[PDB]
């Protein structure tokens, strides 16, 4: 699976592309 690694986060995710959905919590450019 495709894992949020984030500092103080640590979600996984059977999609890049919802990994990438959540990851939108955190990033703004990207
Ligand atoms: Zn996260």
């Amino acid at each position: 699976p495709f894992x949020c690694t984030w500092a103080g986060c640590g979600k996984r995710f059977t999609r890049s592309d919802e990994l990438q959905r959540h990851k939108r919590t955190h990033x703004g450019e990207k």
